[PDB]
This record gives structure tokens, C-alpha cells and sequence, in this order.
């Protein structure tokens, strides 16, 4: 017995975050800005608009001494190109402080994969010089450091500070037909039990964020719910492991943006009748013990207003949206028992269907692009509020095993007592009175012939 | 409320083993739903509920079970070259691992399926045989279509499970084999 | 026997598919491109 | 038992009473014993005994489950009897043992 197997599969990526359409963005705190060079140039304008103009321009192998004309800032300036490889591309660092201040060429940085990380910690920017597999993160340190807004002309990536390391690695390399009696015949009988169950539920879910910056989510999910709560069956609290979830729920997903500004929810949950909420209890109890090979059963239950709340995103630009309206409806449903085998045993499932019906209000989501939406939300489904309470009848008609009165000794039975022998007084009393019809003559013919021991006893 | 009442008087029942051995085959069906997009950009890939009907000669007796096969359990993932409709953009890929389930439904009017009501044990020796990943080859709107290649699974007992759907007075009658399916070499 | 009911979710994909950065891209056959702006000035030219 | 619920042992009830005394030999870790030996007779009490999530019920006896019942003892207060002989040479110096 106990909570059967209610098969999930895993948040997918929860913390990776891919390409990024080009837009102005800054290395986020902890973040490493990866990006993805497509053509030989200027690839990414960093500037701190104070001290920093930085034009970090990729450079084709084979050219190790020439002028060129490089567009950085959106001026064609002739600059020194050349490489410190034949085979790896040169990466030249141009440090300005105006749009043509000095131009001040860093370096160098040979990477054969082409892939490099900007970030800026402790009031100091990061930036990779030499070359791979040994980029070491030179310091660019001028004031107001971690101001730097690189307005992007390639597909940028995030990855936190603590996969650095597998930066490091995208910039060192990238990315028979028989049948016989076991045991004798047994005897069975079958008998119902009625029994007014009440339910609470609170359902819980497994909210949880993909990438981004907390905008993107990976599996606002529900779950197998554990807690136990007593109730006063037959006026007497039996107390139930109540492990709850829903299945056949309708998987959708949003999509605000690709940036890291706009949201990315990978499988938000939606309801319809396709699903059913499978639920259980795990009490012990003589008439549920008896669940074995029932016949069936009968969840007479009411039928229950379910409606959820809001989830509050972490959004660290701006608020987030809430959810306004929308509810749905249980109803007590069929019930199934599943049965698992372990070598010799039985694990108990008792699912319980309840099926669903959406109902007005809709579920409205603030500051969205879709119309008409319903289901309860794995935002907000308690609303903070508590478990759901149902009071309604159960039958329970199962063939139980029971020996009625029989298989026993047919002796064994309270003793009933003896009866007292009768007293002497009134013995003394009635063998006086016969002595009237006593005859004479008999009397001493008998007298006269001798008795025995045999001849005692076997004339009474 | 707090009541109990006997409907039925004595009958009889009997332990009765079965050991017979019976083979299994396997081939399935992918769900490829995609988005509102070209085809490069892939909302969705499930496994559709294979169901078949095959008939096999038990010990000279040739039985038919109509077979349904289903997947439940599993790890998933995703991979995306980009956003935009022509760079590949797979929102969710199902890659089979060892927290594989599968159910397997077996419909039968033989006698030993008829018999199958108030199960005491079951069991099913079932070996672990080597599949590897299949060759599916893509459907795309513009060029060609990537290649799959590799990735060998075995198969290992997951329990069985009796199951009764009392809707009504009718008795829904599902049996679901539990298998899992843990992972060998080639890589795929 | 015959109904099996377990199928633990419903998998739905979307058609709109969400919003788009600005990128060079037209409307295939039988594919609308609906135009969005949220700046003024230049929205599409067509390039040939 | 190592899985499942754990079937209970229930009830017991008996009483014992007087239907004789004859002398016995008891022995001690040391020595023997001139020893009395009391025998007793049986009779059932209502409490039933049961045999819970099982097949048995409506049995009368003592089972062997814990007849000690927590009860540090059992106690039976009573007379008995005894006319004994001693060997004295005269109508005096009664011996002890």
C-alpha cells in the first residue's frame, strides 16, 4: 500500500539560455554574454559612453600586416590588421574614449571556435586576451565600469558566471500453456460498507523557472501532493495519506520574446474534460483494508467550485501580470484500482477520478496577446486560501474473505453449567412417602434371593 | 454514514497457478505536430498509441491479442539553432532514457485472459533485447532533413498492473505492463 | 478490456507562434506576415 | 511482519480452580526440595479471544500470546492441611524437621 507511480518527466532547461536577436542589452550581473561572430569586423560595440568605447573587431587568419578600413561606431577608420596566427582568428580590442579617440588595439585573442564571454565584476570589466585554450580575462577598468551597453549586431547567449568555466571551454573549443491447484477451496461472501467520507485537498504544484532573467519558466506543474489529514469516519477520525495529482492536462505554451526581456514560458498547463484529477487516500482501516478484489464502489460526492489565483513572476525590469476570472468544476468520477507486483506482493493504487469542467469567469491574463482563455492556473490554484472540503457518501460492495461460524471445533463452546443434584431434605421426605405402595409378600421372596454388584446398578 | 450490509451468501472459489509463456514484438508511431510555422520551427513530437492485432499459436492454439502500446515516464529535451523559421527550432524533443515506461495492453477472449479477474500474483519473465534508435529522416519545407543514428535501449521488469474503471455498474477492464527501459551503447 | 484511459497529459502547439524581433524576413506562401510597428518611420522595404 | 498490517493476538481468559494436592519433588539451583504440588482444573471466561484480519473468531481458552498479561503475578490465597507423624522415643521432645 501507498502512493502508486504517477509517471513526470523533468524541467528542461532551467538554466540555458541560447541565442539572442540583436538588441541593445548589457552583461547582467553574474552573466556572462556570449557571443556568436558571424562575419570579420567589428562584431560588438561595448560602451560606457564615459571612458570606454570598446570595438572589438574580428580578424580573418592568413593577414598578419595591413590598413583597413573598419566601421566602428558607424566611422570608416583605417586601422593596423594583422594576426598572431596563421590558422586562428585575431580578435583586436579598440579601447577609445570618444567615437575616434586613441585607438588602442588589445590582444591578442586567437580562438579557433570563436567564441568569447563579456561581464564586469567588482567595478571591472572582463575581457578575454591571448589566445586559446589559454584566454586569460584581462581587466578593462575605467570609471563607471559596469555601465557598459553593448548594442549588438550578432546572436548573443547568456550563461551565469558559474558556467564560466564552460565558457572557457566554448572559448577553448566550443560547444509451457500449463495450469495446476495451488491451494484448496475457500469460502467468500459479499457485503457493502457505506461510508461518508469528507475531502480535503490542497493541491501543489512545482513551479519552476527556465532561463532569462526569471522570465523564461520551464514546468509550472502540479505534482504528487503529500499530506494527511483525519477524518471522522463513522464519527471517528481515520487518519489518510493524501497524495493527489491531475492527468490528460492540456499543454500549452507563451511566448513574449526571444529576448531576455519578454517571456518564455516553455509548458504552461491548461484544462479541459481531457483530463482527470487522480487522487488517493491511505488510511488502515478494517473496511478499506477489505479493498482487495472489490466489485465496486460508488463515489456519491458533491460537486466542488474549483478556482485558483495568481502566480507573482520575478521580473527584475518592471512588475508582472496577473490573472483576473476563471474557474473550474470537480465532480466525483470513475474509480480505479490499480494493482503493481513486487515478486510476491501488491502495491495499492486507489486512483481516484474527478472530472473537470471549466466555467466562467474566462482566466484573464493582464497584458497579453491571446483572447479567450480557460482551465485552472499551476500559477495560483489555492489562491493562498485552503483545501477544498466535500462531504458525500461512499459505497464500498467487495467479496470479502470470512469464515462465518464454521472450521471449528464443534465442542467449542462456553460450558453451560451443571445441575444441582437434589438436597437431601426433600430426598429424605419423598423416599418416606413410598414407602406406602410397598407390597409384602414380593417383598420377602426378593429379600431372600441375593443381588451384587452387577445386579446394583444395571436395573437403573 | 456507519453502516454495513452482507449481500450474498456462500460460494466457492480455487487457487489456480498459470506458467505459460507467451512472445512479444514491438514497432511504434510518432506524433510530429508542428507549429504554426515553415516545419523547421517543431511544436511538438509524442508517440501516438500504437495499437495492433496480431495472433500467435500458443503450444498449437492461435490466440489473437489486439495490442496497445503506450510510453509514459521519460526524460525530455529541446535544442533550437535559433527562433526564426529556416534555422531548425525544436521546442520539445522526447529523448528516450532508462526513466522509460512503457504500458502494454493485451486484449484477449482466451479463457486465461477470461480468467484474469481477482489476480492473487502475476508475473511476466520478460528479457532485456537490444533496440537501438531508428533512421527517421525530417520533413521540412525548404532543403534537406537531419538524420537520427545510434542509441540502444534494454528492457526491464516495471510491475504489472490490474485495473478496474467503475464508471457505473460497467466494469472498464485495463491490464497495463509496466516496463522499464534503461540505456546502452552506441550513443545516439 | 480494450479501453486503456492513461494518457497523462494533452499536448497542444501553437500557430501564432508569439511575437518577433525585427529581422529580414517575408512572408512565405500561404504564410501572412502582419505588421506590427512600434516605431515610427521605415517598416518594410522590399529589397530587390 | 515484514510488510502489510500486523495481525493482534487479542483476548484470553481463563480461571483456575482447587481439585486436589497430593506431595512432589521440586528441584533448586542447588539443592532439592521437599515440594507440594497443587493441581488445577480449567474453566473458560466470556472474553473470547480473536485473531484479527484473519479467520478465526468465537474461540474460549488460554493462548500462549501473554499470559503473564503484564500481571507481575498471579495469586491464589488459601488454607491448606497437613496431619504429619514424628518419631519421639516418649510422649515429649518433639523433633523440628
Amino acid at each position: 500500500w501507498g502512493p502508486g507511480e504517477i509517471n513526470d518527466s523533468t524541467t528542461v532547461g532551467p538554466l540555458l539560455d541560447g541565442p539572442y536577436q540583436p538588441t541593445t542589452f548589457n552583461p547582467p550581473v553574474d552573466y556572462w554574454m556570449l557571443l556568436a561572430p558571424t562575419t570579420p569586423g567589428v562584431i560588438v560595440e561595448g560602451t560606457n559612453n564615459t571612458d570606454r568605447w570598446l570595438a572589438t573587431i574580428l580578424i580573418e587568419p592568413n593577414v598578419q600586416s595591413e590598413n583597413r578600413t573598419y566601421t566602428i561606431f558607424g566611422i570608416q577608420e583605417q586601422l593596423t590588421v594583422s594576426n598572431t596566427s596563421q590558422d586562428q582568428w585575431k580578435f583586436i580590442d579598440v579601447v577609445k574614449t570618444t567615437a575616434n579617440g586613441s585607438i588602442g588595439q588589445y590582444g591578442p585573442l586567437l580562438s579557433s571556435p570563436k567564441l568569447y564571454a563579456v561581464m564586469k565584476h567588482n567595478e571591472k570589466l572582463y575581457t578575454y586576451e591571448g589566445q586559446t585554450p589559454n584566454a586569460t580575462t584581462a581587466h578593462y577598468s575605467t570609471t563607471n565600469y559596469d555601465s557598459v551597453n553593448m548594442t549588438a549586431f550578432c546572436d548573443f547567449y547568456i550563461i551565469p558566471r558559474s558556467e564560466e568555466s564552460k565558457c572557457t571551454e566554448y572559448i577553448n573549443n566550443g560547444l509451457a500453456n500449463e495450469d495446476i491447484v495451488i491451494s484448496k477451496t475457500s469460502l467468500w461472501k459479499e457485503m457493502q460498507y457505506n461510508r461518508d467520507i469528507t475531502i480535503r485537498f490542497k493541491f501543489a504544484n512545482t513551479i519552476i523557472k527556465s532561463g532569462g532573467l526569471g522570465y523564461k519558466w520551464s514546468e509550472i506543474s502540479f505534482k504528487p501532493a503529500n499530506y494527511q489529514y483525519t477524518y471522522t469516519r463513522d464519527g471517528e477520525e481515520v487518519t489518510a495519506h493524501t497524495t493527489c495529482s491531475v492527468n490528460g492536462m492540456n499543454d500549452f505554451s507563451f511566448n513574449g520574446g526571444y529576448l531576455p526581456t519578454d517571456f518564455v514560458v516553455s509548458k504552461f498547463e491548461v484544462i479541459k474534460e481531457n483530463s482527470y484529477v487522480y487522487i488517493d487516500y491511505w488510511d488502515d482501516s478494517q473496511a478499506f483494508r477489505n479493498v482487495v478484489y472489490v466489485r465496486s464502489l460508488a463515489a456519491n460526492l458533491n460537486s466542488v467550485m474549483c478556482t485558483g489565483g495568481s502566480y507573482n513572476f520575478s521580473l527584475p525590469v518592471g512588475q508582472w501580470p496577473v490573472l483576473t476570472g476563471g474557474a473550474v468544476s470537480l465532480h466525483s468520477a470513475g474509480v480505479t484500482l490499480s494493482t503493481q507486483f513486487t515478486d510476491f506482493v501488491s502495491l495499492n493504487s486507489l486512483r481516484f477520478r474527478f472530472r473537470l469542467a471549466v466555467e466562467e469567469p474566462h482566466f484573464k491574463l493582464t497584458r497579453t496577446r491571446l483572447d479567450r482563455l480557460y482551465g485552472l492556473p499551476a500559477a495560483d490554484p489555492n489562491n493562498g486560501k485552503e483545501y477544498y472540503e466535500i462531504a458525500g457518501r461512499f459505497s464500498l460492495i467487495s467479496l470479502v474473505p470470512s469464515n462465518d461460524d464454521y472450521q471449528t471445533p464443534i465442542a467449542n463452546s462456553v460450558t453451560v453449567r451443571q445441575d444441582l443434584e437434589r438436597q437431601l431434605g426433600e430426598l429424605r421426605e419423598e423416599f418416606n412417602a413410598l414407602s406406602q405402595e410397598i407390597a409384602m409378600s414380593q417383598l420377602i421372596d426378593l429379600a431372600l434371593l441375593p443381588l451384587d454388584m452387577f445386579s446394583m446398578f444395571s436395573g437403573i
